[PDB]
């Protein structure tokens, strides 16, 4: 349950020029670039279920460490990948080319999405249970 909890967006590096990227229409660029959004993480051994909630958009994902899993990104696109553990405190993955890490150190989620050279980086700190 290391992974656990409720935490919301403090700061995001690239937002627009990831999205503008990745294909997301301008409109939800435009709504959505200065949205403090919200994650629960839920955490049960290997098996995780993950909440991101930005005002009205709901995504609700699930993965098994090790095992295949077809993640809903950001345009609704589903991919199917993989998500690893990268020492104790990293959750790694590729999906269409986008390379993700997920770092938690302590109650601040660090999450890093790299696309050839755009890094979108995204810190969040702990809201309650
Ligand atoms: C009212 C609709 C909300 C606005 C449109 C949402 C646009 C996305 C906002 C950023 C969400 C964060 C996406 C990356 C999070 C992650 O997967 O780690
Ligand atoms: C947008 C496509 C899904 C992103 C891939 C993340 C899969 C593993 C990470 C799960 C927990 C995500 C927590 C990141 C915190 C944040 O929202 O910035």
């Amino acid at each position: 349950s290391s992974f656990s909890g409720k935490y919301q967006l403090q700061s995001q590096e690239n937002f627009e020029a990831f999205m503008k990227a990745i294909g997301l229409p301008e409109e939800l660029i435009q709504k959505g670039k200065d949205i403090k959004g919200v994650s629960e993480i839920v955490q049960n051994g290997k098996h995780f279920k993950f909440t991101i909630t930005a005002g009205s958009k709901v995504i609700q994902n699930e993965f098994t460490v090790g095992e295949e899993c077809e993640l809903e990104t950001m345009t609704g696109e589903k991919v199917k990948t993989v998500v690893q553990l990268e020492g104790d405190n990293k959750l790694v993955t590729t999906f269409k080319n986008i390379k993700s890490v997920t770092e938690l150190n302590g109650d601040i989620i660090t999450n890093t999405m790299t696309l050839g050279d755009i890094v979108f980086k995204r810190i969040s700190k702990r809201i309650g249970t």
